[PDB]
């Protein structure tokens, strides 16, 4: 398949967080690094998204927005998958140097949101998600959140999102599936995508509050990341931009 050649051909590489595992595990130590990973992962997502099939049909002022609104979720999705394939959903494999043990889950103060992220990671296993299904879902994921008043050129956006929903269905369907089998895996796969949204929302809020009190707690925020968290994220939380759920 052509569409799959590119998806796999573009899948990023091992991005390291550049954490100092030697020094102890302070809350600040963790997040100042998580944030740094955010930053690093952000860049790759841009190069990934931009080199996506038909991605350039979007309006210039829509390409950037689509990516920034969707980066947490995307970072979450892939991260869940790394965890799965690597530590087998036992811990959260943020990066090779930033792997989360139960201790870290609690020291980051994100224990719970992490329970959630690890939960999603387990679905790849439980549901037996396929690398081909993962890649397709990840891509669609990007086209899963937009402003209520629509983008600059909504028509291109939706057209693009339609072609993606179909690539997903084209992959899930091509084996022992038929009727109840096809109209069951699609429900779950789309049910799995919807779940990343709630998690991203809670991560958004955490990060956002974290940026405001930033100094009070001595947590590091990169130029790039901080902007998004102050300009695009507020827009999500206030309601200006909302996710796109297949269900409910
Ligand atoms: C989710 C997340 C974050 N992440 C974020 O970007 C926000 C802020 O960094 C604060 C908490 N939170 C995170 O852990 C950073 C990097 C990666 C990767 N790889 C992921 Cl999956």
């Amino acid at each position: 398949p052509i569409f799959l050649n590119v998806l796999e051909a573009i899948e990023p590489g091992v991005v390291c967080a550049g954490h100092d595992n030697n020094q102890p595990d302070s809350f600040a130590a963790l997040l100042s690094s998580l944030n740094e990973l955010g930053e690093r992962q952000l860049v790759h997502v841009v190069k990934w998204a931009k080199a996506l099939p038909g991605f350039r049909n979007l309006h210039v002022d829509d390409q950037m927005a689509v990516i920034q609104y969707s980066w947490m979720g995307l970072m979450v999705f892939a991260m869940g998958w790394r965890s799965f394939t690597n530590v087998n959903s036992r811990m959260l494999y943020f990066a090779p140097d930033l792997v989360f043990n139960e201790y870290r889950m609690h020291k980051s103060r994100m224990y719970s949101q992490c329970v959630r992220m690890r939960h999603l990671s387990q679905e790849f296993g439980w549901l037996q998600i396929t690398p081909q299904e993962f890649l397709c879902m990840k891509a669609l994921l990007l086209f899963s959140i937009i402003p209520v008043d629509g983008l600059k050129n909504q028509k291109f956006f939706d057209e693009l999102r339609m072609n993606y929903i179909k690539e997903l269905d084209r992959i899930i369907a091509c084996k022992r599936k038929n009727p109840t089998s096809c109209s069951r895996r699609f429900y779950q796969l789309t049910k799995l995508l919807d779940s990343v949204q709630p998690i991203a929302r809670e991560l958004h809020q955490f990060t956002f509050d974290l940026l405001i009190k930033s100094h009070m707690v001595s947590v590091d925020f990169p130029e790039m990341m901080a902007e998004i968290i102050s300009v695009q994220v507020p827009k999500i939380l206030s309601g200006k931009v909302k996710p796109i759920y297949f269900h409910t």
